[PDB]
């Protein structure tokens, strides 16, 4: 099923007469850190199954609903369990579900994720404000726009100097020193590793070389999509361990310390960004 | 359809029989860099679509013709409208006309594209001699050859060497200086970014570190197909921007911009391959 | 055919039927390096093509047996004719064999290549104990990973950090000290080149920049399907040339040259790796 205007249409319309909401924020919450899809308001929870041309998860497993409601006011649709692309999923499985968004009415789209450091400023339990990225898989012939154009949502060549927008980062900054945890953010440049073994500890060094400040596996598919289509975009990671420090010191990085991170710091995740969508212009 | 000898034996058969004309130069030109081949003299024009085993391009759209006649004496096939990896195709479809090129007499492939500039010392609409590539599909395994080896056409495991001539280089920089515009011809290598997006401004940092000159989107696996197979090649970049300087001003690029330095360049460049053409040895 | 518990169970099945050893030492000889298999002690040699779900061979030709038997005192299983990702092979096909000796009882997996040198201290003939490696295909989306995971074997994100075991790396360095040939023996980082062009001129020089040590066109998608399951590696590099060398003095690679070297180094190669294999713990 190809991600064009008739097939999300299609989805679209489902969407409109199962729920009633007309949002204009879209989120994509990263492993561990869903805590604030549980307090939408007035919500209606569609499984990824149940809904016209959304690609098929069950091969892979764990949950997959749409997520629609209230958060601060605001009208909101939440992806709850995100599509990875080293799963296998083609570039139009990943494109639909945000392409849907945008004909929903989505604007802007907030998106977290957990990742590893690379810039020696950063520790376990820090945030970065990503402000640009370095997509191994688009410079190798895997760009998630590789195929057709689909005309009728954005350009054959888009410019990405814009894609994550500098205002959302700003407004994230002001909010964190409100709170006086601003010495946990920073802002920094995402590499894209396809996946799924994390980088070596020679992958990690080359990257420090390459002006990476953080690597992660997903992300950057996402903001690609949404800035072809015109949604903007503030995109923050948590950093899970310093893969640098690690490489020193023949320390190993696996998933149950991934998840022990984002247990540390959801709750404080989730009010920041629960105050994000409630100030957002 | 995969690019074998049977295959293409087939296609030139129909070519030969239509056409009349033993080419012994082959031309690809970039986008809006077509206007020679509309003064090609006694000239045939093949669709495509008319041609055995030639790839389907009707999703992508656009003119795709083959074009055969003489040029300042010499017998020419050119290729109106090229194939670009971004659209989808697959390695077997991009070599197919490169490999009928060939078997129709091909010794001599020449090349123009539009490029970003990485390298400080180049501006918008400078030229670009290539005179060696870094291809991140290749080492990625997105290589234009990958899969099954062609043994008719070449062998398992080229070496890319020599794939850009050298004497090839320097008759273009001489009728160059025959015009007085050696001012605007430089050299230097050339990156294959898989695309459609433009690089982003973090990409193109990393691409000065790596030491590229130019970056684009096409050609590398047009070149790797006539060096496994022994044809010469000259291509040429024009730089439509310098996106080091764009990163460091905020500044954006999309495909108008490109499109309006190719009309600028359009005629020099047209004058400048005749003549090349005319005197090759 | 997926490379899951169900399918390599099977394969498993026949060669127990057919070949009686319970191997614990799997290795994996690279070009003109398999003398030693033809010395296997009381052996039994099975064509891939015999094996249910074993990968089809035969576009590629050449030889393809899995071959069982003792070498000093230990039993052990290689593969005669390793597969290559530049042929087009599928991510189930290069790992189900892999998964097939881990069902056989594998251990150890022994592997050696020929490669080009990177690192300026390196010279045709040396040999280069692998310490860690630089996965350009798995940082662009084309990791022998992608895909579902298959639970039974592995982790779904695995840590590479101790893929190359560092004992056997000592044992195979105590042995050539023994013999008097510890001047050619180096350590260094291996970079994957999805292939089949040889690297260039000028992506060589990337690649010094890099931190590569050595790089070549197979070996780091078996070391991550060993790790996943648990398998311990010692894998080895013989030098054929010296890549940046050559570029400083316009010299080319070839497979005639490659070979060259094989058959200069081989007898050596087989008498170090009989006695690794006597000597493991
Ligand atoms: C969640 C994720 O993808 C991730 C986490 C930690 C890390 N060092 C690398 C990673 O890619
Ligand atoms: C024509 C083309 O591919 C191209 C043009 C300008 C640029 N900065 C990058 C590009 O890839
Ligand atoms: C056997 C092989 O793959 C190989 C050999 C020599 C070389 N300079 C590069 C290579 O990739």
């Amino acid at each position: 099923v190809v991600a064009n205007y008739e097939n999300a249409s299609m989805a679209a319309d489902y969407i409109k007469r199962v729920s009633n909401v007309l949002p204009d924020i879209g989120i994509i919450c990263g492993s561990g850190l869903g805590k604030l899809i549980e307090e939408i308001e007035e919500r209606k929870v569609i499984p990824y199954i149940n809904i016209p041309n959304f690609p098929k998860t069950t091969v892979a497993g764990h949950v997959g609903n749409l997520v629609l409601g209230s958060v601060g006011g605001r009208k909101i649709v939440a992806m709850q369990g995100r599509l990875h692309m080293y799963e296998g999923y083609s570039n139009q499985e990943i494109a639909l579900p945000i392409r849907v968004m945008k004909l929903l009415g989505v604007r802007v789209l907030l998106i977290t994720n957990l990742a590893g450091g690379i810039n020696r400023k950063l520790k376990s339990g820090d945030f970065v404000l990503i402000k640009g990225h370095i997509n191994f898989p688009g410079l190798g012939l895997n760009n998630v726009l590789v195929g057709p154009n689909q005309d009728e949502f954005g350009p054959r060549f888009p410019d990405l100097s814009n894609a994550y927008d500098r205002l959302l980062q700003q407004l994230a900054l002001k909010i964190a020193q409100e709170n006086d945890f601003q010495d946990l953010v920073h802002e920094g440049v995402y590499a894209f590793n396809g996946g799924p073994t994390y980088e070596s500890p020679d992958e990690s060094n080359m990257l420090l070389k390459l002006g990476c400040d953080v690597v992660g596996m997903s992300t950057v598919p996402e903001v690609i999509i949404a800035c072809h289509c015109g949604i903007k975009v503030l995109a923050v990671s948590l950093i899970a361990n310093n893969s640098i420090l690690d490489a020193e010191n023949d320390v190993s990085i696996n998933h149950e310390k991934v998840l022990a991170v984002a247990e540390k710091r959801a709750d404080l995740l989730q009010m920041w960004f629960k105050e994000i969508i409630t100030r957002l212009p």
